[PDB]
């Protein structure tokens, strides 16, 4: 098993993940360094899908310099047939890590929250709203959480547990605040705010219904409780912004 990206030879070790036209592999370069290669098959992609892919690459290549909480893209090879992307290899995705770990450390949680705010803050600064944030979008690379994608290109497929109420009616940087809040709620209470509701139509109804009060059990971290209360406001106008979350005592205290 082997492959070439811009003349540089990579030895395939394992297949990290799979998609529709996409395949992610854990590779090794000529200098025995470990990387992640994303392979995209364009042999079925239409011109709208191709441009969504070119856009996502350009943005990932641009926001590279702006924040270290954005996944490294070292090199890429684009042909009509295929896209090969030499990226940084992570240990695990946040979703996989949270599915494994029974108890999550409060210091780990703060660190992870901080990292998510910086990554999402950086994308917003360039006019990008992910609009679909889930823990699968975040990758752990040495205790550091990194944002995998920006939601531009067409791994927790079809999840409504992190969906904002405004998205269900149909979207601003505030939409990402609701999704991030759901991720933090999961790291706090062990489940997403609407995980108890199995029926998807009933679940969607609950997110958009203000008469359905979101539960906020008492925890030693009062700062943490306020963040969740501030993020999970159904009216985006009544919801806290990313620059404000970065100045919140939970992120800055101590
Ligand atoms: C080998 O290291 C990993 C293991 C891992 O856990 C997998 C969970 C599922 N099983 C079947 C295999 C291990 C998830 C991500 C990584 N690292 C990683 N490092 C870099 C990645 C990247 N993933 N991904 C996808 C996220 C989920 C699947 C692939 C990427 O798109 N890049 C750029």
């Amino acid at each position: 098993q082997s492959m070439s990206v811009k003349g540089r030879i990579y030895s395939i070790l394992k297949q990290i993940g799979s998609g529709g036209s996409s395949k992610v592999f854990q590779v090794l370069n000529e200098k025995k360094q470990i990387y992640a290669i994303k392979y995209v098959n364009l042999e079925e992609a239409d011109n709208q899908t191709l441009d969504s892919y070119r856009n996502e690459i350009a943005y990932l290549n641009k926001l590279q310099q702006h924040s270290d909480k954005i996944i490294r893209l070292y090199d890429y090879e684009i042909t009509d047939q295929y896209i090969y992307m030499v990226m940084e290899c992570g240990n695990i995705d946040l979703n996989g890590w949270l599915k494994k770990k029974k108890s999550i450390d409060p210091w780990e949680r703060k660190s992870y929250w901080k990292n998510m705010l910086e990554a999402v803050h950086t994308i917003h600064q360039h006019g990008i709203v992910h609009s679909d944030l889930k823990p699968a979008n975040f990758l752990i690379v040495d205790g550091m959480l990194k944002l995998i994608d920006f939601g531009i290109a067409n791994s927790q497929v079809g999840t409504v547990n992190y969906m904002p109420p405004e998205a269900i009616k149909d979207i601003s940087p505030k939409s990402d605040v609701w999704s991030l809040g759901c991720i933090l709620y999961y790291m706090t209470y062990g489940k997403t705010p609407f995980q108890q509701i199995i029926n998807q139509i009933s679940k969607l109804h609950a997110i958009i219904d203000p008469n359905h009060e979101i539960e906020f059990p008492d925890i030693p971290e009062k700062d943490l409780q306020d963040v969740l209360k501030c993020c999970l406001k159904r009216d985006p106008k009544q919801r806290i912004s990313i620059p404000e979350l970065l100045a919140h005592p939970y992120v800055q205290i101590q």
